[PDB]
């Protein structure tokens, strides 16, 4: 049961890392223009329920990946995982920081998130 969550988290981590690795391969008029896109960062992200704050920024993530290229299926998969992991009991009320982030900073935040949860179970 916890292993099921652990494996789901492992796929999530890997999916985010794939996107991040796919970002370094780009040119220079692509990378610079891509980094101007601003993402919302969660004020608090320490437990599984906070993955709502990932779901709520998948649309801009998919948007930015489409303008940089399938991205539809990778983000689709992240959604499926996130929906499973976030729990279906109550909707978590997401709070975001005043300082926005690049796509790199955004990914690095959620990569650090997954690794932190995996460590605690
Ligand atoms: N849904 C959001 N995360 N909201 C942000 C949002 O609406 N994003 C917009 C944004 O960051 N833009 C608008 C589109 C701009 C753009 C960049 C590109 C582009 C063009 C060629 C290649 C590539 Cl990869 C890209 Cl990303 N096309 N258009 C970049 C900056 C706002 C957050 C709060 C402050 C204001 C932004």
């Amino acid at each position: 049961s916890t292993k099921k969550t652990q494996l789901q988290l492992e796929h999530l981590l890997l999916d985010l890392q794939m996107i991040l690795n796919g970002i370094n391969n780009y040119k220079n008029p692509k990378l610079t223009r891509m980094l101007t896109f601003k993402f919302y960062m969660p004020k608090k992200a320490t437990e599984l329920k906070h993955l709502q704050c990932l779901e709520e920024e998948l649309k801009p993530l998919e948007e930015v990946l489409n303008l940089a290229q399938r991205p539809r299926d990778l983000i689709s998969n992240i959604n499926v995982i996130v929906l499973e992991l976030k729990g279906s009991e109550t909707t978590f009320m997401c709070e975001y920081a005043d300082e926005t982030a690049t796509i790199v900073e955004f990914l690095n935040r959620w990569i650090t998130f997954c690794q932190s949860i995996i460590s605690t179970l």
